[PDB]
């Protein structure tokens, strides 16, 4: 028998670290991420990130999606009255006196991205009209469950070291498939392939105590490349550009 | 035996549809609705609608109830300092330098309406003072459960095709039975008359994933008739006018 | 045997009342309180109070912690563009064009206080950077559970009639132990020393229906003494001053 040298400890640790990071997403103590990216009429982006170690349920009213808004109030396009009149019309057919069909403050389109060990069967995304009645114009007809809004399979995955680790969905607020004047709701939970649910008797505490684990982050970027440079690549958030590059 | 004609298929389907809509409220995939309607000093209305397929728990601070506010910022009555001074006084007895006892921005009265297959025993509504201490002036004395706030039986139902389908409660913010300078909390869940709870081991997932199913809707209407015309009747939200008409 | 006088009924009732109030905190129908106190650059205080009969989970983004903000908008230090540029830099290293390293609107330091029959093992407090990635600069590396953030033992209790009834934690936003440009998350639940959990099959209803029992209260005080005079002592919220007096 012979021994005359060390194993490549440094290299072995590097492999372990690479796997540690690639596989961290499976830990219940890592995060799942949901980004709502709004492409505005000046080509600037408004980014809304939700995150949680376990579960994400979010909704955004029209005035939380337009720019400027009270979270990102860095432009001015309308006086108080003009904005009021506009909203009057977006809520109720012909009920407003606005001279504006659409607002300069309104998004042109969106990209929705979920990242982490997500339960794809839980990925749910619904753009309501301004009036915020689900799948209907009417309160009693309204329905909260529509297969169309379970968008998992319609999404396009983004790969990292050949692993699907994020999923992307995009659309236009041009009224053809999605409302022109949007209200947006979404949800996603982390995958659980085992029997013991994270909302069961013993795990529900942690879920509730961290239900508001992190505030939603709002960000405003000059244009998409700026966000790629200063956000997506920087923070390790997988992202798909207009020209369809996975960054 | 004889057969020589069709049954009235079209008519039978109409009955089925009428029942489908009248009875949709019993489906766990329909909505329950909670409206907080604020009648302002100019007779305009501020409407806040909460909705969820299962459960609604909401609270609103004073600055989310007055108008203007950061959600509906379409008037201006005060400078920054004036508003600060006012609030200073509303929070702490004689702790503010305002020259204003009451704000032009504050509501005169309210109407609270729950609609859907609601669990009336869950209907809870509490107007705290500005200082937001429940049923007390003191933190340790404060109590979260008071029978007075379980308002179900005090409400007046509104009927649709002879069925009680919404319930209304009203009051004045004149300090006599309700605080002049209000903070408002309410809750309501859908009725469950069967054994298997929607927060049990198997149903809790759906409850949590849709906890923020829909954003609260904020709306501002010229006066009550405008809202009747452009909102209540339009959206099939049952409503009771000042003159007590069920619309 | 002899009887010739009454017991001291009035006095006995007083003892019972004193105990009633001292012990109310153990009732599930009392409140637990969480105060985030921000000491600003002008020595004014911004107070954020969260409260709930059972459970508190909260997070605050940078723009909900600075002053002025959309909840307390009673000062003006920057134009829209200046503020945007500042935030650009706080989010992304060298990604902003601001001439300002720090904002006049940003807090110097904080005091976090939990009060009531709190589960000290549930007390969790985390100041993230502006970029809001937990315990990391990177999305996949991010971790939601760090012992450092379970601050219970690091806190200093405040006594009332010799009973520990509130706990205080303080720190500076000077970037040395806590980020200069903070995002803040915390949680705490009421103590449960018995077997039947308040999130179990029978108790989960009440927890959820009162999840948003009370809105967060925002308050702005001239300086610490003003808050002591008009808030802390007034409302029976235990508090520790700069000079370390328990009020
Ligand atoms: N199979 C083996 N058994 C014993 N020594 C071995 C063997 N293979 C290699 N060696 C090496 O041979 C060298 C001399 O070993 P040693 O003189 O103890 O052998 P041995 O006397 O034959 O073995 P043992 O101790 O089993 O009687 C040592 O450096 C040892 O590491
Ligand atoms: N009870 C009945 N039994 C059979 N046919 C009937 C009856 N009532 C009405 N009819 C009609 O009478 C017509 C002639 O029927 P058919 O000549 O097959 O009667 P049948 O020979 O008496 O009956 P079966 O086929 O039972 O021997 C058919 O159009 C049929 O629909
Ligand atoms: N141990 C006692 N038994 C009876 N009376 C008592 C006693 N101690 C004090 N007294 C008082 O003595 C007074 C007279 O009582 P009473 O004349 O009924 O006594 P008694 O006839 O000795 O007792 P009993 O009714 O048991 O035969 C009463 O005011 C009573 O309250």
């Amino acid at each position: 028998a012979y021994h005359g040298a060390p194993h490549e400890i440094r290299n072995r640790y590097q492999h372990d670290r690479a796997l540690e990071i690639l596989d961290r997403q499976y830990s219940r103590d890592s995060y799942i991420y949901a980004h709502l990216v709004l492409y505005m009429k000046d080509s600037s982006l408004q980014i809304i990130r939700a995150q949680n170690p376990r579960i994400i349920s979010r909704s955004y009213n029209w005035d939380q999606l337009v720019l400027p808004n009270y979270r990102i109030n860095d432009e001015k396009y309308y006086g108080r009255s003009e904005l009021r009149h506009l909203r009057d019309g977006l809520l109720s057919d012909n009920g407003g006196r606005s001279q504006h069909d659409k607002g300069m403050n309104e998004p042109v389109s969106f990209q929705f991205i979920v990242q982490g060990d997500v339960d794809l069967g839980s990925v749910w995304f619904r753009v309501n009209k301004y009036n915020n009645i689900s799948s209907s114009s009417f309160a009693m007809e309204a329905v909260s469950e529509r297969a169309e809004n379970y968008i998992g399979p319609l999404m396009r995955p983004i790969r990292y070291f050949d692993r699907e680790m994020a999923w992307s969905y995009v659309g236009k607020f041009d009224g053809i498939l999605f409302p022109c004047h949007p209200v947006i709701s979404f949800a996603v939970q982390r995958a659980n392939r085992d029997g013991a649910g994270l909302y069961n008797g013993e795990n529900i505490y942690k879920t509730l105590i961290r239900l508001n684990d992190s505030p939603d982050l709002y960000a405003h970027y000059d244009d998409e490349e700026t966000s790629v440079a200063n956000y997506w690549t920087r923070f390790q958030y997988l992202y798909r550009t207009k020209c369809d590059i996975a960054v």
